[PDB]
């Protein structure tokens, strides 16, 4: 059971010094907002899951791009009601395999996502553009 | 219902720019991890609560520090089996006042931390140190 450590420790009113393994980053008031750094952590999460999964399916990648949209409820906590999340694959990418990759990674894989579901309805789509 | 927009895109082999409203980071990979983000993010939303509500409290604060260590499990999804996180407040502060703040906060107003609760076992503690 591998363990992760962060710090967090103020950098100014309600603004947090975020130290993690790797990298330091301002999350707060006055830094990243705390609920666009989740969903940036279940994008990257997924998104990690996709390029491997299509890299190993032997398909030829050029870019990914990942949009999230959360929707947060009106009473406290102000959870996602909803997260929509889409999937958009460049380069030479069956649409068959993005969508094993993105079902893999959303049902299986992903760690962040697998957390946040059963508080959440997601609205996942996924489309390639084709490119040489 | 407020919404929150990120977007991703590849900056190199499953490493993504991470674009939020008020600023760009890299995850994956090749940047921050993305279970470390989920800490991050878990810990500046519950700190900005514990920030105000110490505040509205009338409580004296020179710091917080917010110490978060998480357990995956052994099999995909490797979630957080469980989460430990320890509050330190430094200054004039009640700690009755920084009990109230960090159940408050873990219970009703933390968004983060109320949609990943269901999946994971919280191990709260807290302590001040006090100074003049």
């Amino acid at each position: 059971m591998e363990v992760k450590e962060v710090e967090l420790e103020l950098s100014s009113e309600a603004t947090f010094l975020s130290k993690t393994s790797i990298g330091e980053i301002t999350a707060g008031e006055k830094g990243l907002n705390p609920m666009e750094l989740l969903l940036v952590s279940i994008g990257s999460c997924s998104g990690v899951d996709v390029y491997h999964i299509l890299k190993k399916k032997r398909q030829e990648v050029k870019d990914i791009k990942i949009f999230l949209k959360g929707k947060r409820r009106e009473k406290h906590p102000k959870i996602y009601e909803e997260i929509e999340i889409k999937y958009v694959a460049v380069g030479k990418v069956e649409e068959k395999a993005l969508e094993q990759a993105v079902k893999l990674s959303t049902e299986k894989y992903c760690s962040v996502l697998a957390m946040v579901k059963p508080s959440t309805n997601l609205k996942i789509s996924w489309e390639v553009k084709w490119e040489e």
